[PDB]
DNA sequence: AAGACGTGGAC
DNA sequence: GTCCAGTCT
């Protein structure tokens, strides 16, 4: 029913479609950064950090010269911190050989860095109309519910299923409000429990509703168990207010953000007090908490210290004062460390 | 193929 | 506690 599904969509889609943000206009450079934005990030979450973002770097051009520094600020606390990297590039490379225009060939804009599948579609659907499928994870589940497909969404071969389906039921006419309207219902309506179809703009069409299975749509892998690391870190002052920090790596973890001297304690604050070598002492461990991850769960235990001069202060390290600490990007877990020492002292 | 890659807010 | 939750490698 092709056509009679896109027309129930759509209109449900014109009534109760959310008046967000990125929602304003279908400027190209507003809805690929709330797209990166909204990866595996809640829309409340998202709201605040877009509209910062935006004053902040109100075009393509602005984002693509400003430091990265500056960027990396501006998503503190978002996570997934190389999604803003990737796109900080990308920009940059639309800006040098695009003409500040974002492609709207799918094959050019995908090239860019962090453009998978899903966002060539989202972007070019919404923005430009091109009828590329925009899939993801409500869209996967309003699909795998009303086609009553049991595959493992986490296969990639999925995803691909679930945009053929996505290129022969969508409306071509329009794109853009058929692939949002789509990932709306998911948002609203077909939710991931107790979905709410007595009252869904396409119950009818749902093979899965007439099946009683809705709630058991889609098949997922379960999740498996992450690995635990501990983790010591120091909070090395001077004798002015100034406190040790570095530049994390800008390969891994927590790339390019700052934080307080760290290392895995498989130790204490020996080994610890090693890789400050420099002229540190430390003493007892002022708190211990823990901070998850995606892929495991960081120990961390804070400890004290004054930093005694008697050199230079190169490599990643960095000698910076209380009042200048606010302007470094860190982690929510070494923003916690920061938070913890300034109330044990006080 | 499957692990790496943040963080928070419902149940 | 668990579920949610794209792209790069
Ligand atoms: N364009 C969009 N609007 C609302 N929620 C979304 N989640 C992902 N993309 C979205
Ligand atoms: S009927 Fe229920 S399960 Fe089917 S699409 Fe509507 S909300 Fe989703
Ligand atoms: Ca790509």
């Amino acid at each position: 029913p092709a056509r009679e599904f896109q027309r129930d969509l759509l209109d449900w889609f014109a009534r109760e479609r959310r008046d967000l943000p990125w929602r304003k206009d279908r400027d190209p450079y507003k809805v690929w950064v709330s797209e990166v934005m909204l990866q595996q990030t809640r829309v409340e979450t998202v709201i605040p950090y877009f509209e910062q973002f935006i004053d902040r770097f109100p075009t393509l051009e602005a984002l693509a010269d400003a430091d990265e520094d500056e960027v990396l600020k501006a998503w503190e606390g978002l996570g997934y911190y190389s999604r803003v990297r990737n796109l900080h590039a990308a920009v940059k490379e639309v800006k040098t050989r695009y003409g500040g225009k974002v492609p709207d060939d799918p094959d050019e804009f995908s090239r860019l860095k962090g453009v998978g599948p899903y966002t060539v579609g989202a972007v070019l659907s919404l923005a430009y109309g091109v009828p590329e499928p925009a899939v993801n994870g409500n869209v996967m589940r309003v699909l795998s519910r009303l086609f009553l497909v049991t595959d493992d969404i986490a296969k990639p071969s999925t995803r691909k299923r679930f945009e053929q389906i996505v290129r022969e039921i969508m409306a071509y006419e329009n794109p853009g409000a058929f692939n949002e309207a789509l990932i709306e219902l998911g948002a609203l309506v077909c939710t991931p429990r107790r979905p709410s179809c007595l009252l869904c703009p396409v119950q009818a069409y749902c093979q899965a509703f007439a099946e009683g299975v809705a709630e058991e749509l889609p098949v997922k892998m379960k999740k498996t168990a992450v690995k635990q690391v501990p983790l010591a870190v120091a909070v090395l002052a001077d004798d002015e207010g100034r406190v040790l920090i570095r530049k994390r790596d800008s390969t891994g973890l927590l790339a390019n953000l700052w934080e307080f001297p760290s290392c895995e304690t498989d130790d204490g604050k020996e080994k610890l007090e090693q890789m400050v070598g420099l002229q540190v002492e430390l003493t007892e461990p002022i708190v211990s908490f823990e901070h998850a991850f995606s892929h495991l769960v960081w120990q961390l235990t804070v400890f004290p210290g004054r930093l005694v001069h008697g050199g230079p202060v190169e490599e990643p390290y960095r000698l910076a004062p209380e009042d200048e600490l606010k302007a470094y990007a860190f982690p929510v877990s070494h923003q916690r460390v920061w938070r913890e020492y300034k109330e044990w002292a006080s």
